[PDB]
This record gives structure tokens, sequence and C-alpha cells, in this order.
């Protein structure tokens, strides 16, 4: 596996044309404020191709 | 996507039978140390199924 290539899988809104998002903030997918820690319903925004 | 189910993708050694691993330390896959930060050759050990 080559896991050094990542893609943004979760975002609040769709991107504008020619816009990039290099921010690494934990995406809340529920109703729980989980303070930037991965776990239940808090996922990392970037996922590896592998 | 249901990303609440995760599996450990990276480990230094194989498991003994009936052994569990709940650690979340960053798997160093290169010469450079990771310092607990994801990036190039430093991966999170648990990956969601999707």
């Amino acid at each position: 596996g080559n896991y050094n290539y990542r893609y943004r899988l979760f975002r609040k809104s769709n991107l504008k044309p020619f816009e990039r998002d290099i921010s690494t903030e934990i995406y809340q997918a529920g109703s729980t404020p989980c303070n930037g820690v991965i776990g239940f319903n808090c996922y990392f925004p970037l996922q590896s191709y592998g």
C-alpha cells in the first residue's frame, strides 16, 4: 500500500472552481461537540487512497 | 457513509491469538519521526470502512 496520497472526503459545502482546502479540521458528522478528536461521528477530513 | 466502524491497518508486529489493540499511536512507516502528527509516511493506525 502507498498511503501518502490523500483526498478530502468530508466537507460542509462544495468547493468553488479553482479553490483548494488544505485545512485539517475534524469534521463533525453528528450533534456532538467532540473538540477535534477522532472517534464516534468525528472523522478525519482526509482519507488515503492506498 | 457509515464511518463509525474502523479497522487497524498498520501495526509493527502481528497479534497473538485473542489479543486486542486499542492503541492510536501514529504508525511510523519511514525513517523520519512522526511526533503524533499525520503527514508523509506517518499514518493513523485505524481506517474507517465506509
